């Protein structure tokens, strides 16, 4: 039931500038966002990604929402910055990966069924797109980055992940 909406679905402003990358995306950054919090109906959520995209591009002067696609409580994708165009969410990854940023605080609390299906055919449909690397890496924000996000119990979450992994279980400079 899950649908994939457009920047214009949920009444996004414009990008100030659009950057690229080439080829498919080696990564896949899980983020949650803490502030909003969940959303449960479309209306609510499409409200939640303008007022990540208003603080992102009026308070932090960013081109844009920082993440390529947000989940919301409806089981509905949200459209961000997209595919293959670099994000401001994972420093360092910005220009090779896919930010999904499933809205709310998922610190403690486990996010929902349909938002867990909703990034999982996210993902898919990324791969099927050819936008995703078939042997994509997928890491949780904290793993890239001095950050609690995507919460502790979403982390433990996609580490049960297919693709999940740790960087640190390569050894070498
Ligand atoms: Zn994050």
């Amino acid at each position: 039931t899950a649908r994939l909406l457009s920047r214009s679905d949920w009444g996004a402003r414009l990008p100030k500038s659009v950057e690229h990358f080439q080829g498919p995306a080696p990564y896949v950054i899980i983020h949650h966002s803490y502030m909003p919090a969940v959303c449960y109906s479309t209306p609510d959520c499409m409200k939640s990604m303008r007022d990540m995209q208003d603080f992102h591009q009026l308070e932090r002067g960013w081109n844009d929402i920082g993440y390529s696609f947000g989940i919301g409580g409806d089981g509905m994708i949200y459209t961000g910055r997209g595919f293959n165009v670099i994000g401001a969410h994972a420093p360092k990854y910005n220009d090779k990966s896919v930010g999904i940023v499933l809205i709310g605080d998922w610190r403690t609390e486990l996010p929902p069924k349909q938002m867990l299906d909703a990034a999982k055919n996210l993902i898919a449909f990324g791969v099927f797109k050819g936008y995703i690397d078939p042997a994509y890496k997928l890491l949780g924000h904290r793993q890239v980055r001095d950050t609690e996000c995507p919460g502790g119990r979403l982390f433990a979450e996609i580490s049960s992940w297919p693709h999940f992994t740790h960087i640190n279980d390569t050894e070498g400079v």
